[PDB]
């Protein structure tokens, strides 16, 4: 339901490790602006985000599951905290990210 590797990747700010968990289409919602992009475009955007905001940690605060699944977590960075909501859908029995919301908190 919730890939350990995703949480590990966020904890390190490592987009390359997130890449294997990204679906082929990902809805990124950053500063309340929603864009839908392909896997490669998402991975680059996340690399930029982690490069802009040096990550110190990540903690999962809530998990939920729906037939789909999600985590609600707090990312600590050199520029302060962000709230991350990451949603997954099962593709061929593997959970893959289809939406990430990132808000500065």
């Amino acid at each position: 339901d919730i890939p350990v590797g995703v949480v590990v990747a966020f904890k390190k700010g490592n987009s390359q490790e997130l890449n294997r968990y990204l679906g082929e289409k990902v809805n990124l919602v950053i500063q309340n602006r929603s864009e839908s992009v392909d896997r490669q475009a998402a991975e680059g955007t996340l690399a930029a985000f982690f490069s802009s905001n040096k990550v110190s940690g990540f903690n999962v605060n809530h998990e939920g599951k729906r037939d789909s699944s999600f985590i609600i977590g707090t990312l600590t960075t050199a520029n302060g905290n962000f709230r991350i909501n990451c949603f997954f859908r099962r593709v061929q029995n593997k959970y893959l990210i289809n939406q990430i919301r990132i808000d500065k908190t």
